[PDB]
This record gives structure tokens, C-alpha cells and sequence, in this order.
């Protein structure tokens, strides 16, 4: 029971271009992927016009009483419609119902988020595999940067992994508190992934995404260790300003660590572009047999 008339008409227009009729979507309410303060995600089945069943994730708000929340929720989904790249999560559509929250419907990602995948001891990715995941993230980010899209929360916890081990850059947005909320510090900011200038100004750019990408590479090379295990409540800005960076992981190749240090250049202007990152990491990846 949202009132579409109260929303920005341009937003409603965009939503209608990706509408899923409620009868085409079955939400498995008993099968919850996650729950947070603002939202929740369920398994779902989407029927296409030919009757083919598609396994999907279905994201919902917990409340629909605040127009800002409803508008932001729909806007987050609509933003994704503008993305078409193998390493960027795509939108299946948005289901508007006569009762309750609109539903944002995403393709199902078998292996969940990249951080949970690499931390899972039942999986055994090689150093080459892990570098490959990093390369895929860089390609997704190269695409997004070309669209002048600034991510603001790039981290392994926000990237998804499908059944073919394709990494999809994503962002849980309003449902980000479902998992790993403790990495957010009071604005809720992912301080251990943020560039020095962003810690100081709370402004983000593609060059600050590059810093976060460096941290993501470190996550990959440590199979999902928390960054800066030396610091919990100690101010990360002060820590960095003492002249410190994350240490080189034991199995991180020297040139990949050099890439990380470049991503953390004190001058944003001097950090490599995602184009440069894709080129450099492709070369490093290519040196591994397995
Ligand atoms: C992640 S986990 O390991 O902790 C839990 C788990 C375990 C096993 C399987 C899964 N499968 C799964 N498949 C598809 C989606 C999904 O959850 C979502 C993953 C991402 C989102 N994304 C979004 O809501 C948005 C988004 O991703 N935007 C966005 C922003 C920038 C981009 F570059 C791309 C997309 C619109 C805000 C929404 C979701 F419901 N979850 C999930």
C-alpha cells in the first residue's frame, strides 16, 4: 500500500519499465537470505513468459511508512538498470504489489558474497583464483568508472559470486546491516576501506574507490581477514597518518603488493585508474599456471 502518486514521477516512470507482475513472482518467505533493520532478502522463483522458472533473490523493505525510505529503496534498484556488464550485478526487475513493500528482484548468486566465499574453509581457491577474483572486480569497476559511477562501499562483502564463479560488483544498500555491520563506524562509514581524504571530508570519488579496491585485494590475498586487526576502536585516520599501510600477505606476489601500495597513494590523483589496474592485474594473473 505505497501511494505511487507521492513519489517522483520520473522515478515511477523508470520503475514501470522494469515492472514484474505480482503473479510472475513467488516469494519463499520461509527461506530468508538475510534480515536487517531496514530490509530483508528472501529466496524467490520468477516465471518468465514461457513458464521457465528462474531462481532469484527478492529484497523487501521492513516498513513502507517513510517516503524517503521507499524512494531511496526504489532508486537503488533503478540505478542498477543502467548497468550491463558481466562483473556488475544486474536487476531482474521490480515487483509493485497492491499491499506491502515493493520488491527488488535480483538474479540468484549461488556462492553469496565474495568475503564469505573466501573465508569458507571448505573452498580451496588458489592464489591464481584469488587474483582472478580481483581482476574481475577491477573489470566491473573499470566499467562503472566509465559511467562516472562512484561506488563508495567497495569491499569483498559487497561483491557477489555466481555458480560459474563470476564476480558481480554490487552493494547491499539499505540491507547492508544484514551482515558485517560492525565494519561501519559512526553517517555509517566503512572506515577501514576508506581513502585518507574521504576519512577527512566524507567525500568519495573514483580515486577513493581505487583505495577501497586496494583493501579488497588485500582481503582476497588473506582469504577474508579483517583489515588492520591491530585496530578496533583506535582511529584509523591517525593510524594511517603515522605512515602505515596494511602488511603484505604471505602469499601475495610482490607486484600485487606494489599494486596495493599504488592504490593507497596519499594523493588521490596519483592512484592508478581502473583501466590501469585491469591491465596490470591481467599481467600478474597470467604468470600463474594454476
Ligand atoms: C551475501 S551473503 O553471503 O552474506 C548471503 C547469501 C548467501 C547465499 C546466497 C546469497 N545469494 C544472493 N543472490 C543475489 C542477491 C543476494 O543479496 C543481495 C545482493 C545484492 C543486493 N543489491 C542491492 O540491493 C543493490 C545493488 O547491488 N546496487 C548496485 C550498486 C553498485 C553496483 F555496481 C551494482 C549494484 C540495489 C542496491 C541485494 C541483495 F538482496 N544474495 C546471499
Amino acid at each position: 500500500h505505497i501511494d505511487l502518486s507521492a513519489l517522483n514521477p520520473e522515478l515511477v516512470q523508470a520503475v514501470q519499465h522494469v515492472v514484474i507482475g505480482p503473479s510472475s513472482l513467488i516469494v519463499h518467505f520461509n527461506e530468508v537470505i538475510g534480515r536487517g533493520h531496514f530490509g530483508c532478502v528472501y529466496h524467490g522463483t520468477l516465471l518468465d513468459n514461457d513458464g521457465k522458472k528462474i531462481h532469484c533473490a527478492v529484497k523487501s523493505l521492513n516498513r513502507i511508512t517513510d517516503i524517503g525510505e521507499v524512494s531511496q529503496f526504489l532508486t537503488e534498484g533503478i540505478i542498477m538498470k543502467d548497468f550491463s556488464h558481466p562483473n556488475v550485478l544486474s536487476l531482474l526487475g521490480i515487483c509493485l504489489r497492491s499491499e506491502g513493500s515493493p520488491l527488488v528482484v535480483l538474479p540468484y548468486m549461488k556462492h553469496g558474497d565474495l568475503r564469505n566465499f573466501i573465508r569458507n574453509e571448505t573452498h580451496n581457491p588458489t592464489v591464481k583464483d584469488l587474483i582472478g577474483f580481483g581482476l574481475q572486480v577491477a573489470k566491473g569497476m573499470k566499467y562503472l568508472a566509465s559511467k562516472k559511477f562512484v561506488h563508495r562501499d567497495l569491499a569483498a562483502r559487497n561483491c557477489m559470486l555466481d555458480e560459474k564463479f563470476t564476480v558481480k560488483v554490487a552493494d547491499f544498500g539499505l540491507a547492508r546491516d544484514m551482515y558485517d555491520k560492525e565494519y561501519y563506524s559512526v553517517a555509517k562509514l566503512p572506515v577501514k576501506w576508506m581513502a585518507l581524504e574521504s576519512l577527512q571530508t566524507q567525500k568519495f570519488t573514483t580515486k577513493s574507490d581505487v583505495w577501497s579496491f586496494g583493501v579488497l585485494l588485500w582481503e582476497l590475498m588473506t582469504r577474508g581477514a579483517p583489515p588492520y586487526p591491530d585496530v578496533n576502536t583506535f582511529d584509523i585516520t591517525v593510524y594511517l597518518l603515522q605512515g602505515r599501510r596494511l602488511l603484505q600477505p604471505e602469499y601475495c606476489p610482490d607486484p600485487l603488493y606494489e599494486v596495493m601500495l599504488k592504490c593507497w597513494h596519499p594523493k588521490a590523483e596519483m592512484r592508478p585508474s581502473f583501466s590501469e589496474l585491469v591491465s596490470r592485474i591481467s599481467a600478474i594473473f597470467s604468470t600463474f599456471i594454476g
